[PDB]
């Protein structure tokens, strides 16, 4: 079971090895190449005010990187792409791979299928404006633990003694929202949760 | 001011009209269709814990409804669609789209427009604790005078008089990271914002 329209749209790329850790995407960067990842994983981060790095996602074998700059044609990178595992990237420019769709469409398809799989799970994960309540008094509960003297240091930040189901009563939720939030958080590089501690990044 | 494209499009659609408040899609529907927005607007709606309605997607003229079932066909979702005003929707089999698709990629090419933009909206919640803490505030703060007497009631919920000042010197935050978070509120179809005036949903 070979792959005919992928081969096909690769051998329009130039394929490049990024070891893990190198930089893929500056920020700022214009917009006009579309990139699919071969091989390996990418982390898509921002920065803080004071310069600290959050990962909005990561994207994996299969994924396309800088879709929306073949729509919209603004357009300046709003996020680094950084090689989370050693990857193999095919690079093409948005006009070529405009005239490649003309032709075959079947590669629009790979690009939109994968899309609509990373909505999907967001279709799911939503939550209204007391959720968002509720994420805000989390983190007021996160930051404000941290800054207590019994909270011990830790390379990454601040250590602090707590279980999801106290948090949950603290912030008047369930510790199964708590778990979901406290999840985001560790995805997007903001704390890290291991037993009943959780290290809260910069503090 | 002709889209030939559209057209084409539409010749090989359905359309239908809905009043406001009628279902578009019910739940649970195995999906094969792909509609699009001629006229109006429709909310995306899902049940939460208890059975509280909920909104997914505010979705008007121009927009897909059923686009990710294209690449997940026979795809059973909890959530259903209405319509938000009297609505047009043209409605196409995927198997028929497909076909059009080879022809001409151009209304594919809107329809991942649509799921991009919809990704770049969802990045754009992140979001560090200090700016998470910040919103909640400024969620708190709406909220809060949508409950007061003098609060006006408006058809999607009620309409409330603050400017980006006075958010922001309540909660301590300056004017820029106000509008970041009114902009995500109202993207998350939480709010609508016009000048001083701004609707609470719900
Ligand atoms: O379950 C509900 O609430 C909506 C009402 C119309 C059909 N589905
Ligand atoms: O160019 C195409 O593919 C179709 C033909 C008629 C309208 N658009």
């Amino acid at each position: 079971q070979t792959d005919p329209t992928l081969e096909w749209f690769l051998s329009h790329c130039h394929i490049h090895k990024y070891p893990s850790k190198s930089t893929l995407i500056h920020q700022g960067e214009k917009a006009e190449t579309l990139y699919y990842i071969v091989k390996g994983s990418v982390a898509v981060l921002i920065k803080d005010e004071e310069g600290k790095e959050m990962i909005l996602s990561y994207l994996n074998q299969g994924d396309f990187i800088g879709e929306l700059g073949l729509f919209e044609e603004g357009q300046e990178r709003s996020a680094w792409v950084r090689a989370k595992t050693a990857c193999e990237v095919a690079e093409i420019s948005y006009k070529k791979f405009r005239q490649l769709i003309q032709v075959n469409p079947d590669i629009l398809m790979r690009l939109s299928a994968q899309m609509a799989r990373r909505l999907q799970v967001t279709s799911e994960k939503v939550g209204n404006l007391a959720f968002l309540l509720v994420t805000g008094r989390i983190a007021q509960t996160l930051l404000n633990l941290a800054k207590q003297p019994d909270a011990m240091t830790h390379p990454d930040g601040m250590q602090i003694k707590i279980t999801r189901q106290e948090i949950g009563q603290i912030v008047g939720c369930s510790r199964e929202t708590v778990g979901r939030i406290l999840k985001m958080l560790e995805d997007q590089n903001l704390i890290s949760a291991h037993g009943k501690t959780i290290v809260v990044y910069g503090t």
